[PDB]
This record gives C-alpha cells, sequence and structure tokens, in this order.
C-alpha cells in the first residue's frame, strides 16, 4: 500500500494477515489496525505489537502486567519497535515507525498483547524487495 498496510482483528481473536512485508524503498512504515468486531475493549480489545520473534512472550507477559491504560504494553519497553493503542469493536488505530529499526532479512513478530491473545493473534513481518 506503498509503505502502509491494513490489518483486521475481529471477535474471533484473529488477525486476517499472517505476514507483512515492508518494502526496501520505505523509510517509514505505517500499520492501520481495524477492529471489525462488536465486542467492547474490556472484553476483546486488540492492539498490534512489533518485536524480535525472540521477545514475543516476554513483551506479552510484561504488557499484560501494564494494564489497559498502558495499552497492555510496558511503558518504554525497549523490546517494542512499535505498537498501536488497544481498540474495541468498530474502531481503528495507526502507528508509523522508522524502518531503519529493522534489520534486513530478519523476521519479526507482530502480536496482540491484550491478555490471552498472543497465542492466537500473531504474524511475521520482514523487510523485502
Ligand atoms: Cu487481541
Amino acid at each position: 500500500a506503498q509503505c502502509e498496510a491494513t490489518i483486521e482483528s475481529n471477535d474471533a481473536m484473529q488477525y486476517d494477515l499472517k505476514e507483512m512485508v515492508v518494502d526496501k524503498s520505505c523509510k517509514q512504515f505505517t500499520v492501520h489496525l481495524k477492529h471489525v468486531g462488536k465486542m467492547a475493549k474490556s472484553a476483546m480489545g486488540h492492539n498490534w505489537v512489533l518485536t524480535k520473534e525472540a521477545d514475543k512472550e516476554g513483551v506479552a507477559t510484561d504488557g499484560m502486567n501494564a494494564g489497559l491504560a498502558q495499552d497492555y504494553v510496558k511503558a518504554g519497553d525497549t523490546r517494542v519497535i512499535a505498537h498501536t493503542k488497544v481498540i474495541g469493536g468498530g474502531e481503528s488505530d495507526s502507528v508509523t515507525f522508522d524502518v531503519s529499526k529493522l534489520t534486513p532479512g530478519e523476521a519479526y513478530a507482530y502480536f496482540c498483547s491484550f491478555p490471552g491473545h498472543w497465542a492466537m493473534m500473531k504474524g511475521t513481518l520482514k523487510l523485502s524487495n
């Protein structure tokens, strides 16, 4: 979508994309998260979080402990490349990140850090041309 992509989250605790590709010509990347469900953020809130695949579970665990006001992301967690807000049904959010944060040919994990969702809601992101 240039240097943008749109991802959908629903009431089934799913994302519609399992992988994202960042083009090499991009200096900035933008992700647009949409919550196409009708459930409340307290019940089935979704976010989109970018980490080294390695940091997935540790960031997820710390995020859970941060609470909803922190969007289920430990504040200033340095393992976090980018993340959106936690949204409810009918909402959306966008995050733009600096691509030079990514290392070519390395796979990254994107997941939802709302409590219990990282196990069902995850995908890979990589830089490719
Ligand atoms: Cu979620």
